[PDB]
């Protein structure tokens, strides 16, 4: 077997991870790593676990060596369902679709900031700022305070993505304290004088005589911040990278905008920014050939599932036309990403504008192998230098 530690962020920063996944799928689909940690590597195993939440629970927390927090993603039904219905008020199909104009304007502003230069870092300048600006605007964050939230988000993702030192633990707690303070200020303000922002909508949400408490509002908005920021970033950067590495794909999209929805799905399949979520076993079970024990956690390897040849023909081919494309980047089942529509909307609006406004975009070096973030949870490109013919801003 490959000698790997699936809780080590260095594994996921390796471009040989998919080679390891390939071995797992072919030889021990429910794999145990060098330390005995169990992981579902095939699409079939991931789906089968997702469909059995009573056996494969979220209530032990979704990271391998960390306890549950009081938030939707660390809950099982029926409690989870109530929490999700409450928060869903902020993510109805209509409410998300109505953000189109505002998100488009953010995209044009971001491209305006670099279009005259002829070069930018696609990650720093386009992929990273968009998701935080979208969430920031929902949360009432002033534009000049976005970078503060970007840092807190990175701190928290880092905490979820490793076993932190004492120092980094304190940094995480301090970031949470700051987020908590900010959010409680917003909650107090909105409970008194409602606007149309996210905290306002969540405060007014009601399900079967139940409402979100201040504690729950802090936790659920935090989950939204962390869940929707760096994930979206990595699909935007890594997905655009594949368009640039395969010019035929870039060319297809540019000459046919109707192919955009399929392109976004392939970007999602390929990038799988969430590399795993954990499930805790509620009983001993024989699962796709591997004996699992009550109380242990098993990873769902979403990237591995997304490259499973049982489901995706020639999975190492990036193909924007792929149909079907039933990837698991957003998971499956009762915890299926609540923000999936918003993420898709951001990715579509920015990609449409990149294709249009930076039509000859290319990677600084076509032979570059760019670094991935060492993290065991959410990961993608650190940097992506790109060049293009300059143009005047739209303003
Ligand atoms: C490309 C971007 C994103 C990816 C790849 C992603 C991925 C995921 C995954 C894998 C899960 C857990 C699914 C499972 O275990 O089966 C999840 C859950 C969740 N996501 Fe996302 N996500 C993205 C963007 C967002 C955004 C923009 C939001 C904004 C709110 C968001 C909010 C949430 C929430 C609240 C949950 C918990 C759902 C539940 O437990 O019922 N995510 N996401």
């Amino acid at each position: 077997a490959p000698d790997v530690d699936l809780a080590d962020g260095n594994f996921y920063a390796s471009r040989e991870a998919r080679a390891a996944y390939r071995w797992m799928r072919a030889n021990q689909p429910v794999f145990r790593d060098r330390n005995g940690l169990a992981a579902a590597s095939t699409y079939q195993a991931v789906i089968d676990a997702e469909r059995q939440p009573e056996l494969f629970s979220n209530a032990g927390g979704i990271r391998p060596d960390q306890p549950a927090l009081p938030m939707m993603i660390d809950m099982d039904d029926p409690a989870h369902l109530l929490r999700r219905k409450l928060v869903n008020a902020g993510f109805t199909r209509k409410r998300v679709k109505d953000k189109e104009a505002s998100i488009a304007a953010l995209c044009d502003t971001l491209i305006d900031a670099v279009c005259e230069r002829g070069e930018c870092d696609f990650v720093r300048d386009l992929a990273a700022p968009l998701p935080m600006a979208v969430i920031g605007d929902m949360l009432g964050v002033r534009p000049e305070q976005r970078d503060m939230f970007l840092r807190w988000s990175d701190d928290l993702v880092t905490f979820l993505s490793s076993h932190v030192s004492q120092e980094d633990f304190q940094i995480t707690m301090d970031a949470f304290a700051a987020y908590n303070d900010f959010t409680r200020a917003t909650i107090a303000a909105r409970r008194a004088d409602p606007t149309d922002d996210l905290v306002s909508v969540l405060v007014s949400s009601e399900v079967d005589g139940e409402r979100l408490s201040d504690d729950e509002l802090v936790m659920e908005t935090l989950l939204i911040l962390i869940g929707g920021d760096e994930t979206t970033r990595h699909t935007l950067s890594g997905g655009t990278e594949q368009l640039l590495r395969n010019r035929d794909q870039w060319d297809l999209l540019q000459r046919d905008p109707s192919l955009l929805p399929g392109a976004i799905e392939e970007m999602l399949r390929w990038t799988a920014p969430v590399k795993n979520m954990c499930r805790v076993l509620t009983a001993d079970t024989e699962f796709h050939g591997t004996a699992l024990c009550a109380g242990e956690k098993m990873m769902l390897l979403f990237e591995s599932a997304n490259f499973d040849e049982a489901v995706f023909c020639e999975p190492e081919k990036f193909d924007v036309q792929r149909n079907p494309n039933s990837h698991l980047a957003f998971g499956f089942g009762t915890h299926f990403c609540l923000g999936n529509q918003l993420a898709r909307l951001e990715l579509s609006l920015m990609t449409e504008r990149v294709l249009r406004r930076l039509p000859d975009l290319r990677l600084v070096a076509d032979d570059s192998v760019l670094p991935l973030r060492p993290a065991n949870f959410v990961s993608g490109l650190e940097s992506m230098p790109v060049v293009f013919t300059p143009s005047p801003p739209l303003g």
